[PDB]
């Protein structure tokens, strides 16, 4: 029963729930389902639901997801990939959306802005959610995680030295392969913004674009003012607010 | 959206849904949530939902689950274990129950005979459903599956010759492992019936009881009239109706 | 019929055949039978036959072999080991040589560098070809393959998580096992060159030499100028021409 | 070199060869290639090449194969199936035919009369030899082997009690699955005779026919006088002699 999954936290009035290690906010509305995924918090800051305020006044159904809860000594998330390095976490997010949302998948929109954009794509490309509107996702996931936390990377690489560099490359290409194995025949509505001064994520975007091209998937991109900063974030929020409206 | 998960099939008064390969019936009621698990169909018979008619006049919330849909050559189920021999399928069942049921965990009952009772044990012991009322579960799962379908056991075993033995003990002990790792502090309410003349499954029960015993889990067992037949099933049906009320 | 095995391709003066997935060149000559094994191609280059031009003016019988054609994603070969990690592919090579060559076993020479020398060792040690003249073979096969292509090693490793470690040591030690089980009574004529500055493969050679040593197999080793480069290859070519004549 | 594979035996003038454990006779002719497979000899009688005399006066290319050489304490053959229970022995037979025969596969004819007929089908259905003319093959291979030799059956079932009944059923259905996975689009020319008083093998024939029907393969059958005896054998030989001529 949904209310027995409550964790006791409340965020801007919204009660937090947890199911199979997957923490989420849920509010039942009408007409559209908005889904947001959490981005990478600063070191020692708890994971945040992002882009609640953008929909507080809305009448839409709203869900907001956090990342996994491990490694415990740097619990900032493993990029929506399980510690078994498979889809188990995405699978749970999918069940939650499919059973609580009151709209079909074409009236559902996935949002997220860094790690959160990667989460949005991983879910959308696995389970065919067509509308994905994200900012500056990472493409080489393990390369990036290495710059932010050895604790998380080493947790995900595993204890066996023989498989660490294998797991490294598997994590690194985890998103790219989701593109390589997605449906191609779906009418995707993927929008990816990125700050014009975000040199690092513009090169990540080129990498993602190539993989879509190989798969014959058209996406929309838009450079916005700013870099890897809140100027870009501010413009991302205005961008997705117009697309949904 | 639940409505969008409909398969189009309607078994007795109840619509069928599918989510992540998991086919299920569901009807909203009150007071209690009844869960049933499909048992192993005879050869060339499709997987059936079990113990629907028992609860059509109950007004309880009711869910009934089929087993996995692979291997397609003998699609009678893999004992609720995925092709990767993990919890992925049980995890989907859990989400469906947790989000659709409108009663507490202690007001929820897992029912099943034969393979269905294995599924009830696997779900209940993995995710702490305390009320489990089942008849003649197998204990050594691979030993039993091979006497019914070499195709299914071969499918679960995998392709590599030099891992067919390892995976065999892993499948064989998959239920026993769940007992070994379950939470001994839960106020377990496990009832297992078995036909008096069902010597095979009488011994499986002792195998199971030894694992419960050493985890300090006290269960209720009742010998009923019959063997591995529909006499025992009829007495099993009478037993779980009596306990539920 | 051999003529019916033609692929239609003709590399230099020699027609290509395929039998049971095994692509090979063959030209009938006299006095000696020369066998070469393809080495590991750089990324996105197709598998090439090696050391053809060395013998175009020789009038010797000549056969050149490619590696397996899988995985199709990175089809550069599986170190002459089948997808079932057994001798099936080496066994096909053996039949082709035994039935097409017109000279004794002692007048037959197995050539190859890098992965090609591994293939020469695997064939010669399995089926008693005494004359083996190779440069810088790997010893720990999986350790090396993972530094060139995660796809190929994953393909050889298989799908089950709980067998990726077992199969890794099995692949890694597949050549060393052939040494452990070869016939010590054969009048082995094994020559292994290695570049003086090829530290990685200098150590692989010591690993190999230790296995030969304890099987009482005396081999000839020669340090040549160069490292893991085309200098060493040129001196390797000069070495095997000198030995053959 | 073919002549170095000689075993030292000579049968009706024909020198015997051996390659990878596979013993064969070979004579090079023109126009057609005739292949025969050995049948199950009496206990303590060595395996025989069958139907040599039928082609001694012919000008055709001729090959005759025996079965595997294990188990050593009842070396009457394991039905052309390796002790690894795979295609390795058929693979060797195929290489030998493909590299020594001077005709294409449509001018090649596979003959055999009991176990030998099964060998003929196993090779023909695996490697697409269209012309297969056999008498009274077994369908349930392990059921039959059980009546002739516990030593051979136990050797093939393997030492692990857990896999003995799995290996039993795999061996039993080894032929049926060759039918289930064969090409269907090939223009098969399969002729199966059987003695009208061979009640046991007429029921084996019905089983084989069904599997062909499911696969949409037309075959030709012919009842001949005799039972499981030389009267039937005599008529089988006249039958295949007219079909080839
Ligand atoms: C840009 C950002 C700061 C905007 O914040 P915002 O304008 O307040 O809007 P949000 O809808 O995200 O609301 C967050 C609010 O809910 C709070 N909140 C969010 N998750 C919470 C949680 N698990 N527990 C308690 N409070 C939470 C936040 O602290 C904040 O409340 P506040 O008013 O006290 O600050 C935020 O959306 C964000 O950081 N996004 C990710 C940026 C990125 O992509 N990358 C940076 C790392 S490379
Ligand atoms: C007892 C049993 C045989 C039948 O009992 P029952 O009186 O029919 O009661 P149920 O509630 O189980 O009825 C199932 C109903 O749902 C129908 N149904 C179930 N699954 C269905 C499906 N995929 N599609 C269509 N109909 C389905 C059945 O056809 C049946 O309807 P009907 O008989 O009226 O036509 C059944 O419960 C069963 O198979 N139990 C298994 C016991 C066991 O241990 N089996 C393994 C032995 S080794
Ligand atoms: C030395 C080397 C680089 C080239 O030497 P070379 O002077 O060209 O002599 P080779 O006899 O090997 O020539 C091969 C010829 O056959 C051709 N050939 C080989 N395989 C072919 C194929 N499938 N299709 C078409 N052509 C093919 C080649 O194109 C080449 O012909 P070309 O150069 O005249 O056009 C080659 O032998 C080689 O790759 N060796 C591998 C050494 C090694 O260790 N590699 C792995 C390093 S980690
Ligand atoms: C029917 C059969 C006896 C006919 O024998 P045949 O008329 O002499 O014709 P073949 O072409 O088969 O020639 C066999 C000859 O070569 C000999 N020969 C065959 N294989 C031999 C071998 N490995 N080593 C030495 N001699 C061999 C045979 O002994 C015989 O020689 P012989 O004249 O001394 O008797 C024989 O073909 C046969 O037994 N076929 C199998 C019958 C069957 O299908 N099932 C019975 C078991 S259920």
């Amino acid at each position: 029963m949904l209310s027995n999954l409550k964790t006791g936290n409340n965020i801007l009035g919204l009660p937090e729930f947890e199911l199979n290690g997957c923490r989420f906010l849920y509010k039942k509305g009408i007409e559209k389902t908005i889904i947001t995924f959490s981005a990478f918090p600063p070191k020692d800051i708890a994971q945040k639901y992002n882009y609640i305020k953008d929909f507080l006044s809305s009448n839409y159904t709203f869900l907001a997801f956090l990342d996994t809860k491990y490694p415990e000594d740097d619990a900032r998330g493993t990029y929506y990939i399980t510690n078994e390095l498979d889809n188990g976490y995405l699978q749970t997010i999918h069940c939650i959306i499919q059973l609580l949302s009151n709209t079909n998948q074409e009236d559902t929109y996935l949002l997220g802005s860094s790690k959160g954009g990667v989460g949005a794509l991983l879910l959308g490309l696995t389970y065919n959610y067509p509308n994905i509107i994200i900012n500056a996702p990472q493409a080489k996931l393990a390369d990036y995680i290495k710059t932010r936390s050895k604790t998380i990377l080493s947790y995900m690489l595993g204890t066996s030295k023989r498989f660490q560099d294998i797991n490294y490359d598997y994590i690194n290409d985890f998103l790219l392969s989701k593109i390589k194995t997605c449906d191609s025949s779906l009418k995707w509505n993927i929008h990816i913004t990125c700050g014009k001064d975000d040199s690092y994520h513009l090169n990540e975007l080129e990498i993602l674009k190539n993989e879509f091209n190989i798969k014959a998937i058209t996406i929309k991109t838009k450079l916005i003012s700013g870099g890897a900063d809140n100027e870009a974030i501010a413009h991302y929020r205005e961008y997705f607010k117009t697309i949904i409206q």
